[PDB]
Formats: structure tokens, C-alpha cells, sequence
């Protein structure tokens, strides 16, 4: 399959490298430093598995359409990234987002009806230009957005699985994007404001209790929007924590490193969607403000 | 007036010092370290004003009943304080709480019917034993609890004003206690979680906005309980932030000392009352949990 990865950072590099190793026609689109490193010395994966590949790399999407465009930029980059890559979206090109946050698939739908949504629990970190840590193995779920099925989604899933990307197909992609966002709202909210490891959210019984309330808040918004869940967000929440007990969440890591966070597309979107249908998401709103305020305080 | 200040922390020390300077017969009842410092080197106030006075100080309640007993301890110690002082609560002794939070007056009423509720928006910090930083010059309002009037309440307000404690009398003290509780829910919640001075909550427009939402939540709970306000809690909020903008709030101070915090008596009380009338108080509930979580994380550590 011809695949362009738009956003050759941590998760984009991991997916691109695995897809390339399996023999797919892969092009990574990203930062100059990343492109130059890869073109010079290839792309190195270490951690859960160790190997080197040399996919194509460029700072700008080719005009030639791929079978698949994977969106792997941060959510605050999606709108512009699509504007800068629209030349490659052909009549038959599908766009898959494996991004956290909400609304990315909607942005892609502006350009084509051929959109899939995805969630991955793989963990990755680009530690140097051209060197990505496969920090943890996990499942990937993809589906026609917002719901239903398509032969090409099935193909993508097979390609993924053959490359060692464990992948399941869902006919409720939107449910999964929202379930992930709700889980992120709890972990990336509480863990960041308190600066604690994910496991602490379960160990302090009061944090465990408020986690449920935050999750229920997101679930109720979803339900009012007509969204249903294939897997319960609460189940996903506790499973996610159980597996990442000693980790600091990615939002907290962003702030520590002086990088922009994605909370506008997590808490922010839950809040915005709630308002549109006559609800509030007060806990999400407070977490949103606290995390953004913490960021401003640190920056300055 | 013969006045015993029960609790020799920052606010108790500030009130005791001001009342002593004015010539009142003042005794501070508190912990050994503070008591010893006051008896040895006097009580020194600095910041908003700078002066030194030497009130009496003791770890034990005097036998003689005072005209006025001022509760100034943190709210988690109100029961301990009243037990320490129970023998000096005479038939004509009034107890005034100027404490943060809700419910302190109700605890005092278990000992005597002579209870007044008080709010003060002064900001203070005990920086060394015997040395209090007056970080924000606020206002004080006192009244017969929960409502109504009494000649002695008026007399106390007169004494306070004479001593430079700017004070008004209210016939709706319970409403004032709730207004201050709502103000503290914003300041001691947001300021503590973010670990910033009070002024930052007004400076950041996004914090400003969420502050309104938190205040409204508390006001709606109060309305359901039949509480009426003489002063808009939002006005009290902005006034208080301006008057104490350089202060780190008392809850944050406790966190930094690895102490227990008062939040059970602020956010916790708002949430508990809310739930009793079928209301969530979601913002207060989250702040409650966040601050108590920080309390537990920092407990026993001095930062
Ligand atoms: S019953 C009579 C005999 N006394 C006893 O048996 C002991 C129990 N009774 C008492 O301690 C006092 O009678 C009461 C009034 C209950 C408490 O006295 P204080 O109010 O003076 O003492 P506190 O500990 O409650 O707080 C006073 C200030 O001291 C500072 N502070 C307390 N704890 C710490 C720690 N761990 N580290 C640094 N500083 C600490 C605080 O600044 C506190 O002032 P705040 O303004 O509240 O912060
Ligand atoms: N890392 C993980 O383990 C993981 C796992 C699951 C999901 N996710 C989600 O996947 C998404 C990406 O995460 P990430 O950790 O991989 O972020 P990342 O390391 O910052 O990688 C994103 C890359 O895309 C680049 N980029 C931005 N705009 C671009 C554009 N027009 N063209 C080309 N490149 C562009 C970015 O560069 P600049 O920074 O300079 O803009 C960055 O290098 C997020 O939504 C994340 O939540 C990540
Ligand atoms: C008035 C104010 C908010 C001063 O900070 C206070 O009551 C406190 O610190 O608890």
C-alpha cells in the first residue's frame, strides 16, 4: 500500500517505520530535522522492538495521491497540516486519524468523504531525530468515520496487522474517539493539575471517585449527541491506568518540556459540544482552565 | 474590653495585636511556640502596617470569663479550641468566630447562646513565631448568629473600629458567612491548586471567568438553602482579591507547611449542603478533591 504519514513525530514515526519494514510504499512528512536525519541515516526503532528502515521523507506532501494518508500531527496542527497537504488527497485516497482529541476526522471530512477514525494504545517517543522509542505495545482500533464499514478500512487493517500493528475494525469509530477523549480528559486533566503518575488517580480513593464523575460528565455529553459506546469509557479508563501506573501523562510531559498541549481538543471540545446541545461539562471546563493556566504560569 | 483570642495563628495574632494596641485587655490562647515568642519578644506586625505590642499569651484558658472570646483557629481545630476554653465561657461571655468556612458558629452554639458570626477579608501570614505579615488590609463584618441584633454585638463592632479593625454590623450574619465561603471557594481553591498569589486570579482573564462560574455555583446552593445575601458574593470576591492580591491564601499556606487544610469546611460544606438538596456542586467538588489530594501529597512535608 502507498501510505503517507502526515506528522513524522513520535507515533507517526513508529507507524511509518513498521509499515515500511513490512514493505509498504511509505513516505513520512514532517520537520526538516526529522526528514534530513531519516534521508541520511534512516529511521531507527528501539525499545519493544529494534530495527532500522529507510522510508522516503519530505517536508511537503507530494501531489501524487497515496492509498492512505495517516494524520499523526498534534490536534492543534491538524487544520493547517491538511491545508498544506491537500494536494495529495486523491479521489480514492482515504484519510485516517490516529490522533488524540476530538474533531480531527471532521477536519479531514472537509476534503474527502473517505475518512477513517482511529485510536492506538501503542506508546512512542521520538528521542532523537531519526530515532523513535517503541515504549509500549498496545491495540489499535480503526473504522469508517463516524460509523459503519468499508472494504478499504478492512484492507488497511490487514496491512496494519501484517506489519505488526495489532488492529481491530470497529463500526463505531466515533464512539471510540469519544471514549478515548473521555479517558484522556480524566488522566491528562487530573494527572497534570496534581503532577502525579497515572496510578495515583486510582490509589487515592477520592481521585478515583472524582475520576468517575469526570468520565460520567463526558459520557452524558456524548449520549446527548447521539453517540454510543462499544467499550465503556470507565472500563477503558481503569484498564488504561492499570497499564500505565508509573507513567506521567503526555499533557504533563508537554508542559514540563515547554510544548503546547492538546487539551483544547480534549476538555475544550467536550465543553464546546456540551454547550451546543444545552449542557455544561463543568469539571471538564475547570480542568481545561487549570491546565491552560498552569501552562501560562510556567511559560512565563 | 477583656478579650481572649482563641487561636494564635496569623489572623488571631493580627486581631489580638490590633486590639492590644488600642488598649484592650487582650490574652492570646494558642500553641507553646507562639505563646513563648509573644511573652518573650512581644507580637510584631509588619507589611500593611508595622508595629509591636505585648498582649498576654498562654497555652491554658484563663479562669476569668472574658467579655469576648474570638475563635480564630483553623476550622479543623474548632472543637479542640472550644474544649480548651470551655471553662472560661461565662454566662455573659460572647463567642465570635472570624474563621474561614461554615459551621463554626453552630459548634460554638453548643456551648452558649451568645454567638456572633464574623467575616474578615484581611490576609495574613505567620512568618516566624511572634511575627505576623499583614499582607492584605481587608474589611470585617460581624453579627448575632445566625440573624438579628444585640447591643453587645454593636459594642464589639465599636471596639473593633476604635482599634482600626474596619467593621460593620449585619443582621444577616449567616448570609455573610456564606458569601465569604463562596469567596474562599474561589480563592482558596484556584489559588491553592495553581500555587499563586490571590491577585493572579483576577489578572488572568480565563481564571477570572471560571471564578464567576464557581461563585455562581455556590450562590445557587445558598439560594436553595434559603440563604439571603446583603452583599453580592461576586463583589466581595473582586474586592477581596484586590485587597489581598499580594497574599498567598491560607489554604495554600497550609499545603506549603504540609499541614491539614480547611477545605472540608469550605468546599466540603458547600458540596454537602448542595447534595442535601439534590444538587451537584461539581466545581466545588472537584476543587475539594484536588486540594485534599494536594494536602495528602504534601502532608508532613515543609516546602
Ligand atoms: S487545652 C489547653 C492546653 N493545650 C493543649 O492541650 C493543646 C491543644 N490546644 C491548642 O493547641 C490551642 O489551645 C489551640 C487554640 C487549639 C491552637 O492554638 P494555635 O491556633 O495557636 O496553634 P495552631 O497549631 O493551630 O496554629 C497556629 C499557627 O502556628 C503555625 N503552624 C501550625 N502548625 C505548623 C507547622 N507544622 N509548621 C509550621 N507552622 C505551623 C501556623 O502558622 C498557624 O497559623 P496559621 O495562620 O493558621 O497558618
Ligand atoms: N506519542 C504517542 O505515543 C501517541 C500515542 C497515541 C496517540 N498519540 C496522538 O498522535 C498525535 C501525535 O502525537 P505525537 O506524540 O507523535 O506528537 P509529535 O511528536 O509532536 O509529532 C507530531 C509531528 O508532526 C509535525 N508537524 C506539525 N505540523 C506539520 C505539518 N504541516 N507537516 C508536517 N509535519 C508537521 C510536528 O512538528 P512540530 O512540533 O514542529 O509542529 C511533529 O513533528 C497526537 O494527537 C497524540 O495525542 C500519540
Ligand atoms: C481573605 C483571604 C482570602 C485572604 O487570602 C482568606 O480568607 C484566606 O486566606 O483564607
Amino acid at each position: 500500500m502507498r501510505i503517507y504519514v502526515l506528522g513524522a513525530g513520535s507515533i507517526g514515526s513508529l507507524f511509518g517505520a513498521l509499515l515500511a519494514r513490512a514493505g509498504n510504499d511509505v513516505t513520512l512528512i514532517g520537520r526538516r530535522e526529522q526528514v534530513d536525519a531519516i534521508n541520511k541515516n534512516g529511521l531507527h526503532v528501539f525499545g519493544a522492538e529494534e530495527f532500522t528502515v529507510k522510508p522516503k521523507a519530505t517536508i511537503y506532501a507530494p501531489e501524487e495521491p497515496p492509498d492512505l494518508l495517516i494524520l499523526a500531527v498534534k490536534s492543534y496542527s491538524t487544520k493547517t497540516a491538511l491545508e498544506c497537504a491537500r494536494q495529495c488527497i486523491g479521489r480514492n485516497t482515504w484519510v485516517l486519524s490516529i490522533q488524540n482529541g476530538l474533531g480531527n476526522e471532521e477536519l479531514a471530512l472537509k476534503y474527502t468523504p473517505n475518512v477513517m477514525g482511529g485510536v492506538t494504545t501503542n506508546g512512542a517517543m521520538l528521542v532523537e531525530w531519526g530515532k523513535v522509542l517503541w515504549a509500549g505495545k498496545g491495540i489499535t482500533v480503526i473504522g469508517r468515520y463516524p460509523t459503519g464499514r468499508d472494504d478499504f478500512v478492512d484492507e488497511v487493517a490487514s496491512v496494519f496487522n501484517e506489519a505488526g500493528i495489532d488492529t481491530s475494525v470497529t463500526e463505531n469509530a466515533i464512539g471510540w474517539k469519544w471514549a478515548k477523549a473521555i479517558v484522556n480528559s480524566v488522566i491528562n486533566g487530573l494527572g497534570t493539575v496534581l503532577e502525579v503518575k497515572n496510578g495515583h488517580l486510582k490509589d487515592d480513593p477520592h481521585l478515583e471517585g472524582i475520576s468517575v464523575d469526570i468520565a460520567r460528565e463526558g459520557c452524558m455529553v456524548a449520549q446527548q449527541l447521539g453517540i454510543e459506546f462499544e467499550i465503556h469509557p470507565l472500563e477503558l479508563l481503569w484498564d488504561t491506568i492499570e497499564r500505565t501506573r508509573e507513567n506521567y501523562n503526555s499533557t504533563l510531559q508537554d508542559i514540563w518540556r515547554g510544548r503546547e498541549t492538546e487539551v483544547d481538543y480534549i476538555h475544550g471540545k467536550i465543553v464546546e459540544y456540551a454547550r451546543s446541545v444545552g449542557m455544561e461539562a463543568p469539571r471538564n471546563e475547570l480542568l481545561w482552565v487549570l491546565v491552560k493556566a498552569k501552562e501560562r504560569i510556567n511559560r512565563g
